């Protein structure tokens, strides 16, 4: 509640609040893409979202969050470099106040608009809160977005934004498919990291598609309309809420391809 992603409490300050900040295995990170090692015993990811049911879209203050139930496998991720089944619980994104920033990772120092995060957790930990304490815990696909042509899929999010302008207002968002957000290929990078934000826990494999999609510029304009204030609070849009990437430390990123 303290930190954010302005001058006197973003990226640099959290360490003082979670020291994990500095740990051994913070993301994000920049993928090296030269540096990566295709690992040919990886197996090919298996998203399987079509029985996905989404409930609500909620301002939480740092992003917006579509939050799914996660009671039942629904929509869940496998494969990949993951063992056993990961339910996806919520997507959100983060993106920059101008098109050349706005992404979390980035590739060979390259930054996109914004980053797509489908959050799942493992269920052999039986919820989301114990499952972050664990060291496989979550699961969470990362997908680049550039700024050209509009993605469709995406359009649904836009138009529900002005009812959920400032921090603490959700409203329902039922039935929306998450497929639609998807590149056409599932080449990815792999590497074992954190969540981005604090508690900053070090419960993440990350699944990071090679493939960005395309949204168009008032698609991401609409995002900037947001704020990190709550209703009556002074108005501070809410832009640029990425972590910059952090060291690699003793982690290898290990791709799908070649
Ligand atoms: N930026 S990130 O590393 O992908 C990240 C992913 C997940 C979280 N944390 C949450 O998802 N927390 C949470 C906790 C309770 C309930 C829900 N939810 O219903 O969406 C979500 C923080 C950072
Ligand atoms: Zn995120």
């Amino acid at each position: 509640h303290h930190w954010g992603y302005g001058k006197h409490n973003g990226p640099e300050h959290w360490h003082k609040d979670f020291p994990i900040a500095k740990g051994e295995r913070q993301s994000p990170v920049d993928i090296d893409t030269h540096t990566a090692k295709y690992d040919p015993s990886l197996k090919p990811l298996s998203v399987s979202y079509d029985q996905a049911t989404s409930l609500r879209i909620l301002n939480n203050g740092h992003a917006f969050n579509v939050e799914f139930d996660d009671s039942q496998d629904k929509a869940v991720l496998k494969g990949g470099p993951l063992d056993g089944t990961y339910r996806l619980i919520q997507f959100h994104f983060h993106w920059g106040s101008l098109d050349g920033q706005g992404s979390e990772h980035t590739v060979d120092k390259k930054k996109y608009a914004a980053e797509l995060h489908l959050v799942h957790w493992n269920t052999k930990y039986g919820d989301f809160g114990k499952a972050v304490q664990q060291p496989d815990g979550l699961a969470v696909l990362g997908i680049f977005l550039k700024v050209g042509s509009a993605k469709p899929g995406l359009q649904k999010v836009v138009d529900v934004l002005d009812s959920i302008k400032t921090k603490g207002k959700s409203a329902d968002f039922t039935n929306f498919d998450p497929r639609g957000l998807l590149p056409e290929s599932l080449d990815y990078w792999t590497y074992p990291g954190s969540l981005t934000t604090p508690p900053l826990l070090e419960c993440v494999t990350w699944i990071v598609l090679k493939e960005p999609i395309s949204v168009s510029s008032e698609q991401v304009l609409k995002f900037r309309k947001l704020n990190f204030n709550g209703e009556g609070e002074p108005e501070e849009l809410m832009v640029d809420n990425w972590r910059p990437a952090q060291p690699l430390k003793n982690r290898q990123i290990k791709a799908s391809f070649k």
